[PDB]
């Protein structure tokens, strides 16, 4: 008896997918307006059906419903049936940012900083609401429309996003020493994104996955002159202030926006 | 629909009153008014506690029988315990090691049940270990206060394991969630105090206590442990281990020769 999404939206081409998600272009039957419909497969232990837990779906949905910013996708409706939760989301048609940048001729640092600034604005909005994205990477940085003079960044995939934040005689050492994961992880990811934006190279990427993980944990990277010889010193400083091991030492999003490199843009 | 009575206890954002429908305990939890506010308990934290209580059914753990809500408070109707805190009952009583293990076994049974459901209590201490009724020949332990209890995290909660790790922060790469082992440390401390009346890591200030815990700075002063067996000391030593992965688990604790022994 729940409202069926197909009674309100006609479904079209598949646009993307994940382990437990399929995204289709759809058209609102009432208006003709186009959206993206994200079908999230529900876990059903009873039927041995693998999928996303109720709690995880609720987490993502509750975050999406709070978000209203021009650089983040917007949520328009929610449907649920036996097997799926279906989210009607803002349609982004310009593809991945880094695919668009690859197609450009003579991409300059100043032009690159313009897109980075949009990413900072979206993240500043998120962090102002205590939302960490936790999966900031090029594949989650889309463009609304790539056939415009100044294409607009749209962040997607809030699948692992989280809202952040007596006697001690009986607490364990790991509790004493506990430091929760927070907004700082996004700021590290921004550092990595900035490095690849300015160079075309991934800073921690190893020949094998174990090497990559080792590099990240040691914070082992370089500004190779092949790629960085004519990158501004302000850009390198921006990156260096984000790619530090201690989360509490990293620039926060407000600091990032007040950095001389960004203030110049 | 419930006639309230006297105030039984309180915490930072909770007050418990005796009530009658059949007598019960009425836990009043104050809701945060604004998500940004530091005053009161968030909706998510209340639901978390309720969901834990709803799925637990075990003789050594309090049960949930009803829920009520308004703009300011969430009220849980819980099983009433009238035997007080365990340690008070033992204080008014000397106590043999064998008698001490009879009560500890019930604590271990309740924790075993929780851990079987991947729930860590996270606030095991004497004040949360009650007796259902202290005027019977074999009093039953009842664990209370699931205010910070959690189902233990998946491990891919903060990480997309289906994608590249290239943009992931080192604290996520090296993330170690809190787990069931924290309760097992707490059990070691409870056991130490049960046998000696002394707190192993207690310092002059809260920060000193925390520093002692972090260094695992304790001993078995003969002043307090002259009459304690080597097996009891061994049980405690196997729980008060810094590395959570080298600490006794609940099943190992139950198999330990100090507990496994048959008693009257
Ligand atoms: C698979 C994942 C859930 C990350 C996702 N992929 C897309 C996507 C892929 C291609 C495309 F043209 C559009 C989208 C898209 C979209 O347009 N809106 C919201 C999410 C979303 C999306 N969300
Ligand atoms: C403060 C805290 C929430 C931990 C709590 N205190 C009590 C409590 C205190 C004295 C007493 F006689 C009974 C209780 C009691 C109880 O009887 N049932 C459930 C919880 C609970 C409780 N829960
Ligand atoms: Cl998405
Ligand atoms: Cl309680």
């Amino acid at each position: 008896f729940q409202s069926m999404v197909e009674d309100h939206y006609e479904m079209g081409e598949e646009l993307g997918s994940g382990q437990f998600a399929i995204v289709r272009k759809c058209r609102q039957k009432g208006t003709g307006k186009e959206y993206a419909a994200k079908f999230i497969k529900k876990r059903r232990l009873s039927s041995s059906r693998r999928g996303v837990s109720r709690e995880e779906i609720e987490r993502e949905v509750n975050i999406l419903r709070e978000i209203r910013h021009p650089n983040i996708i917007t949520l328009h409706d929610i449907f649920e049936n036996k097997t799926d939760v279906v989210l009607i989301l803002e349609l982004v048609s310009g593809g991945e940012l880094f695919d668009f940048l690859a197609e450009k001729e003579s991409l300059t640092e100043d032009e690159a900083t313009q897109f980075l600034k949009q990413i900072l604005d979206g993240v500043h909005y998120l962090h102002s609401k205590r939302i960490a994205h936790f999966d900031l990477k090029p594949e989650n940085i889309m463009l609304l429309d790539k056939n415009v003079p100044n294409p607009r960044i749209k962040l997607i995939d809030f699948g692992i996003a989280h809202k952040i934040e007596g006697t001690p005689e009986f607490v364990a050492p790991e509790i004493v020493n506990y430091e929760p994961l927070g907004l700082e992880a996004d700021m590290w990811s921004i550092g990595v994104i900035t490095y690849i934006l300015l160079s075309g190279a991934s800073p921690f990427l190893g020949e094998t996955k174990q090497e990559t993980l080792t590099n990240i944990s040691a914070v082992n990277y370089d500004f190779d002159e092949e790629y960085f010889s004519n990158t501004s010193e302000l850009a390198k400083d921006f990156i260096r202030r984000l790619l530090v091991k201690d989360p509490k030492r990293r620039m926060t999003i407000a600091q990032s926006l007040e950095h001389s490199w960004i203030k110049a843009i």
